[PDB]
């Protein structure tokens, strides 16, 4: 009952295996947004042993040299941690360039925060998300993957137990020669648009934007949020759907953490160890299981 035991070692899959598992990349199995119009596409799959997988399918042009693709995929595939949707393998046969990860069946932070079905996300879950993602980043950095290419709400996934995890796919670029941030520039770190180079300090700024998303319940430009915080207009910032779930004090403390993350100078931002340390004491409702908190099983 696969989510019981360890992920198992990184391996190379055949294209027949992956075609069989995804019903030949059936559009019905697309789990990413925008169907086949997106520059890459993620499919749900199921292996013959019933293990569920996520298959990221790239255009050959993104990763034309399979040797480079495999090398990168293998390095990411060494990482194994319960805060990650871990990378199980890759496939580079028949002109395909595929990454294979643990399937996370409860969608994304984007879905449950911005596009919720039952109920808005509970404060305690928002905090659990921030902790788990901080622990994921600390893990990744400890294993020599300190870059993460566009940390945002779509990278946060919910596992079989409805626990938040970080996508392994963002540990690699969307193409060999591409940009590390392909999303709206108003959300990117200030030095990024100067240099076009992702550093570990970039990821921390992006964690800050994740915090702002969690605080506000919407995808707020950081300059707008920072104006509100500067002017002490917190009631304009905070999600009105959180009313009565949090102290002014613990809300304050999370905004303080966001402010550090979002510092203009990269050397002033916290590191992942420090994010973990700041998030631990903020945790609430430890006794409520994630499936109950999220509103799933
Ligand atoms: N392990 C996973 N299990 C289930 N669904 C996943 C998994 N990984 C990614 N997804 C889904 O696929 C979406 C797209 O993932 P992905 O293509 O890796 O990133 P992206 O936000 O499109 N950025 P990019 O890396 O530029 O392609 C996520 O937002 C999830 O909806
Ligand atoms: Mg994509």
């Amino acid at each position: 009952h696969h989510h019981h035991h360890s992920s198992g070692q990184f391996r190379e899959f055949s294209i027949e295996t992956i075609r069989n598992a995804t019903s030949g990349f059936a559009a019905e199995n697309i789990v990413s947004e925008h169907g086949e119009r997106a520059p890459n596409v993620v499919y749900k799959g199921k292996l013959e042993n019933q293990r569920r997988i996520a298959v990221k399918r790239f255009n050959r042009k993104s990763w034309p040299d399979s040797r480079q693709f495999l090398e990168e995929a293998k390095a990411v595939g060494q990482l194994r941690n319960h805060r990650m949707a871990n990378l199980l393998g890759c496939c580079y046969e028949d002109e395909e360039r595929l990454l294979i990860a643990e399937f996370m069946p409860n969608e994304t932070l984007a879905k449950h925060l911005f596009h919720w079905e039952s109920q808005p996300m509970k404060w305690a879950m928002r905090l659990r998300v921030a902790l788990h993602i901080a622990q994921a980043l600390e893990y990744c950095t400890s294993k020599g993957r300190a870059l993460y290419h566009d940390l945002n709400a779509y990278r946060v996934l919910f596992d079989d137990d409805a626990n938040p995890r970080l996508s392994c796919f963002g540990l690699m670029k969307n193409s060999r020669d591409g940009k590390s941030y392909s999303t709206n520039l108003a959300f990117t770190p200030p030095e990024y648009l100067r240099t076009g180079r992702v550093t570990p300090e970039s990821v921390i700024y992006s964690f800050g934007t994740l915090l702002l998303d969690l605080l506000s319940g919407k995808h707020i430009p950081p300059s707008h949020a920072l104006d509100l915080i500067r002017d002490r207009n917190i009631q304009m910032l905070m999600d009105s759907g959180l009313e009565g779930q949090f102290s002014s004090d613990d809300g304050t403390e999370l905004i303080r953490l966001a402010s550090r993350c979002l510092q203009y100078e990269p050397r002033e931002r916290p590191n992942p160890k420090s994010l973990v340390s700041a998030m631990i004491p903020l945790q609430k409702d430890l006794e409520i299981a994630s499936h109950q908190l999220l509103g799933v099983p």
